[PDB]
């Protein structure tokens, strides 16, 4: 069916592929980028973590006047490491110094789904009943470097398990051609938890060379037939596993970490977003002197929470538990997924597809600083069977104690009149009884097989590629930004694809039980037409917006699809067992309003954009006007010579008429079946 | 008495000082610098825009293991800039190409005080009666570039009026020698506003060249005796100025603007904070293609506001005029200043000065995202003569309304009921008639001359300088981060000495009328002593904490103070009619948890600290720890060759024994009388 697998040796030495799986291509372990200051990672767990070739500088950037700049600016890389020690000096490494550095890794297909699970002890979690081990290792769940930006990982991808603990997993690359470690470069480890200690407060550890990985919890990769469907309760009962759904755990609804004030969010209908044991601090962090700080600084964590009423001040230790969502992680024999109406009556289920729940579609959030995170639109984690003007609560860490404060927003679809377009939002303030008849209403289905999305980038319709067939059509979504946070959904995903188009599709609920749409400053970002921007270059309004937004379809698919990438200007041929659905230009992550973006995955079909466009993507605002700004960015993986791989970039500046010459190619491809 | 006035020729040619002024110095107009992604400015006005020696990196920064770096991470610096073209390449300008891009400017002594006038109207506005014009110029107020990071100028302060517009009026540079425009360089400036639309919607403009200073504001820079007084109502009705002190004028109280989600304030101690002339979009914006929008896209405004009650709705239109507060700028014989208690006492006013009224010491503020801001602790703008959990009200710009939403906090000092030090303080939630026995009391008093603040960097109160006099002894505040937003206390300002320590001084209040004391992961950071970090590597509690923190002393001065720096390991002389308080080294801004942080201004004596320390500061949270913590950063200027000014940096990265080699000497020097 054309499941992967990703594997990162931690060494200069290619990774074997495990037992039961068989190479694809190998590479070098890209964490993430960083561009425009803005942070952009690839889950170590995905083939997008694993670059046939390393550079310093991967990506390149363009701006809306048609003009490319490669190495040019102050952008960086970042790469899994190696044990190679820092030089005495302590100074940059350059050119052919910086091979010894970067780890190696290979890209392998599975037979069937492959998955993490962790002990949050020191004993290895064994292998759910008829699952297959794949490999054993040490609980990475994220990471920061420079500005405090960073990423990580899903709980239960691979990529949260690495084979070798190391308080310094990564170096920090320069598009000047330098790399180092800084002693500010944090990795993040789940924490070993006590069941007797879960609603105590954590007591604090200080741990050196030694004794480091006495307090880091274990995991194990497993693979196995079927799929996983992961429900929360929004109770303090563990909810029940469907009819015929085998359950492997249940535990408690994790939200999001916040380390470094940096959030990283596990998406609610995966199964890293059900925690077996749970702490107010269930992580802790090293630098990279092999010294590492466990509910020792001033780190938080937020969970799903439930009806259970405010507390008048922060509550301790055993009073905490009324407050905290459970979950369930279950066995299923198809991918769940969820839709969304955008309309005040529910939508159904495809024909013959089984339906689980019926809820309202759960977006995005934020609570302390701007810090927050969002669901994928097309995971069941976007449809909450309960809505809840704030349905997660806030646990400080070595405090001990969960309370709720008055900044956190939840941020809701919208229902939307038209038909499917509305260009010119109304602003509300909703209270009370008046409130749920605009939120949007989802379904969570069961799809019979696979689903691949495609944009046109054009006012048309896009044709489903070969074998595959139309589900439907709709807009083509890039992100939105909500209280200044950024949250994409990734152009693979049927997330990206809404059928009614706003420049407003959400709103945000308050503490207070009041929802505010359209009513403050919040954006939405959409892939556009070749529509030419007005001479006048004033900002778009109502129906004159529809020629500028690009169309989608959601296709059902037989198999897995995966975008392959080049570095080069050469199409990079699919797979062997795997056909080609179409080929394109390697997108990886943009920014526009205040610097906050999104990106791709570039083991997704997503990150392939089958029109290269300096300008592929367009911004609206609440107050109902779209416009092309000078500082939408969008950035492309670079072309990059194998011989000169490790060499310092050659800087560049592209105008019209060179600039598909530096931008690497792509091609999307289904496993053949 | 030594009042300084810098001018900024936007040419590579020096500009002469106004008439009345005479020559100090000439050197290179900068902007700001940003380091770990953090942006920190130099306010045009002051002579810390004025540096003698150019480079694209004129800073480094030193880690806890004393290991400094120079021009060896990914670090930025922002100019002035000239009318020179871009060249056809766009590609970045690199050594002596890039001289002819740099603003030259010079430092000047003046008899008296000089401030800014806006217009915001085409018409020049006049000088106050009895001022002496300087010169006349555009109302430049703040801008973004990299990350959306950036700075801005006071607008009482002659950095906010430049001589000639530019829709590019500043360059990029980096560490690895390069220079460039960028096409998010945005540059804000103070619209025109007539009286009948200040409470109308606004009307949105796209302006193209040829009509672009048909929007922008006009200033006048102006020489007067005496001194400035703020008073904001914080009601719909203006204040009276004190008995003897003749008003200048009135308007409305603005805290801050944010324009690409970044916010830049106003301090409520200085005439920039009093707007003649109100709109919820008092400004505008342009990129460097000559292209300027006004209220089309999605900024906003903040002003203090009334007692006028919580509307259900936003407010638009002329229901907004009831909850502005009003302000007036009076001309004032001395200097006021704010003292703080830290207790439930009013402070009283040192012998013989002048008082002018008691209030609560209101220090922080954050709303949308997570921006925001502060006021200086020694500023009449940190003490409000009336409490509000919810002082300021939220104008969303081009909506033309405002409102009140949830995730808007004020901070505010606390009282502490020990005589000086607070190493564990207890978490409370305070509601109703509770909260106010809880706040820091304070008085605004009119000092006799001028104040110098010094600090010992160890357990021991410092010695004021020569010919100055003691007024008091406390604790080195350098910052505090509250809601993952650092706020400052320049180190040459009396609110960076502070009578009681706590390892959280303050507390924070919602629009529910609740605050929380110590409850949430929030910060403070002092300077701290040679006291060595424990073996343990562990944070330190409670009384422990006492011999880490350093002492600092408050003098009074019979005449103005400032630093100058030398960019070499020599120390600058004072200059002339000038006479020595101290020599030491260039200390320029910090950052720490989530790499957040402040800085100093460069013409502040707290820009010169006596002892070179790596670490010289020490991180403390609401738990009641402080810790050194690995990426504690301390950013110092860099040591420049006249000869390379304009050559490539040499990167550099030094260890114990080498490390002041590399660091820029200063002097503090007070003007002799
Ligand atoms: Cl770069
Ligand atoms: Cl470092
Ligand atoms: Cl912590
Ligand atoms: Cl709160
Ligand atoms: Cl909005
Ligand atoms: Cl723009
Ligand atoms: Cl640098
Ligand atoms: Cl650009
Ligand atoms: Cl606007
Ligand atoms: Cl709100
Ligand atoms: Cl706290
Ligand atoms: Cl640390």
């Amino acid at each position: 069916h054309g499941f992967l697998v990703t594997r990162h040796s931690q060494t200069i030495d290619d990774p074997q592929c495990p037992s039961g799986t068989k190479i694809l291509y190998h590479g070098y372990s890209l964490l993430y980028v960083q561009g425009n200051e803005r942070a952009h990672g690839q889950d170590l767990g995905t083939a997008g973590s694993c670059l046939r070739k390393f550079s310093t500088m991967p990506f390149l950037f363009c701006n809306i006047n048609n003009v490319c700049n490669f190495a040019s600016r102050n952008d960086y890389s970042y790469w899994l490491s190696t044990p190679e020690p820092m030089p005495m000096s302590m100074a940059p490494i350059t050119g052919e110094n910086i091979r010894p550095f970067i780890s190696r890794c290979a890209v392998c297909e599975a037979p069937a789904m492959v998955m993490a699970v962790h002990s949050q002890t020191i004993q290895i979690p064994p292998c759910p009943s008829g699952w297959s081990s794949l490999w054993i290792g040490y609980s990475f769940v994220m990471h920061t470097s420079a500005g405090a930006e960073g990423s990580g990982q899903a709980l239960a991808s691979p990529g949260s398990c690495l084979e070798e603990f190391r308080s310094a997993p990564f170096i920090e690359c320069h598009g000047r051609g330098t790399c180092n470690y800084y002693a500010n470069a944090y990795s993040f480890w789940l924490a070993t938890i006590e069941r007797s200690e879960m609603f105590k407060k954590p007591t604090p550890s200080t741990l050196k060379a030694g004794e480091l990985r006495t307090h880091v919890s274990r995991c194990q990769v497993c693979m196995g037939t079927g799929y996983l469907l992961v429900k929360h309760s929004q109770t303090d009962q563990e909810p029940m596993c469907p009819v015929g759904m085998n359950k492997l755990w249940s535990g408690y609804s994790l939200l999001y970490f916040e380390g470094q004030e940096k959030a990283h969010n596990q998406d609610l209908g995966l199964a890293g977003s059900c925690l077996a044991r749970f702490s107010t601090m269930p992580f802790l962090y090293c630098n990279p002197g092999d010294v590492c700080y466990y509910a020792s600084r001033n780190d938080k964590s937020y969970w799903l929470s439930t009806t259970a009423p405010l507390p008048m001040m922060p509550v301790a230790e055993d009073e905490i538990k009324p407050y905290i969502s459970r979950c369930s992680v279950c066995e299923a024999p198809a991918i769940a997924i969820a839709v969304h109406s955008q309309d005040v009556s529910i939508p159904h289920c495809p024909a013959g597809w089984r339906s689980l729940w019926i809820g309202y579609s759960f977006l995005m959030h934020t609570a302390a600083g701007d810090e927050g995170g969002g669901q994928s639109l097309v995971s069941p984690g976007s449809c909450l069977e309960d809505f809840r003007a704030t349905p997660f609560i806030e646990c400080n860490g070595g405090r001990g104690t969960c309370h709720y404060y008055a900044n956190k927003y939840s941020f809701w679809l919208t229902t939307i009149p038209e038909q499917s377009f509305q260009g010119s939002p109304s602003a509300d303030t909703l209270k009370a009884g008046l409130i749920r008849t605009h939120i949007s209403r989802c379904q969570v289905c069961m799809a019979p097989g696979f689903l691949v999305t495609r944009h046109s980038q054009t006012i048309d319709d896009p044709q489903c590629p070969s074998g595959t067939k139309i589900l439907y059509h709709g807009y083509s979504l890039l992100y939105v930004q909500g209280n200044e946070r950024a949250h994409g959904q990734d152009l693979g995903t049927a997330g990206s694809c809404l059928r009614k188009f706003s420049t407003m599709p959400f709103l945000f609920c308050n503490i207070n039980n009041v929802c505010n749409f359209a009513s403050r400053n919040d954006y939405s970002y959409w892939l556009s037409t070749p529509e030419p921007m007005p001479m006048s270059m004033a900002p778009i309004t109502g129906e004159n917006i529809r020629p500028f937004i690009s169309r989608c379809a959601v296709c059902e698919a037989p198999a897995m699809v995966m975008a392959v990438h080049s570095q080069t200007i050469q199409i990079p041929p699919c797979p062997s067992g795997w056909s080609s659905l179409w080929i394109g230009y390697s997108f990886v992550m943009h920014t526009s309003a205040g610097a906050e973006g999104s990106g791709q995955a570039l083991a997704s079909p997503g990150s392939c954009l089958e029109e290269f466009r300096s300008a592929p993507f367009i911004e609206c605002h609440g107050r109902g006007t779209c416009n092309y700004y000078a500082n939408a960015y969008s950035f492309w993986l670079a072309t990059i010579e194998r011989s000169e791989m490790f060499k310092k970039p050659t800087p560049s500046t592209l105008k019209a008429g060179e600039l598909r010459t530096h931008v690497s190619r792509c091609q999307v491809c289904m496993r053949r079946t």
